[PDB]
């Protein structure tokens, strides 16, 4: 396993915005409770899950546990940065797997719910 993505970086400029607060309170916390959220709540453990090629393929890993901790730690500058992390998470699942795989069906459902929630954001 490589080290997981950082959740703190003292030199990085940070900001609290209404949209980032909404991404944590509403978007993250709703997706987190979905029946399909569990594979995505922590970094992929390639040793535990016996996926020795996972990080041979996936070079920008991302997961909702990392996103949650970034949001709680005030890591982001803006909502778009956080949205990009969600998109990286979904894309990684699609890249490492194949259409029709159970885990891909899970990511597809979560991505549709994610887009539904970010379609309208607070001002
Ligand atoms: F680690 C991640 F994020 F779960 C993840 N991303 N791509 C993948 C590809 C395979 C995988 N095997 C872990 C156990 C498992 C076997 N069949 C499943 C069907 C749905 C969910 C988990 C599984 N886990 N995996
Ligand atoms: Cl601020």
């Amino acid at each position: 396993n490589p080290p997981p993505p950082e959740t703190s970086n003292p030199n990085k400029p940070k900001r609290q915005t209404n949209q980032l607060q909404y991404l944590l309170r509403v978007v993250l916390k709703t997706l987190w409770k979905h029946q399909f959220a569990w594979p995505f709540q922590q970094p992929v453990d390639a040793v535990k899950l016996n996926l020795p090629d996972y990080y041979k393929i996936i070079k920008t890993p991302m997961d909702m546990g990392t996103i949650k901790k970034r949001l709680e730690n005030n890591y982001y500058w803006n909502a778009q940065e956080c949205i990009q992390d969600f998109n990286t998470m979904f894309t990684n699942c699609y890249i490492y797997n194949k259409p029709g795989d159970d885990i891909v069906l899970m990511a597809e459902a979560l991505e549709k719910l994610f887009l539904q929630k970010i379609n309208e954001l607070p001002t």
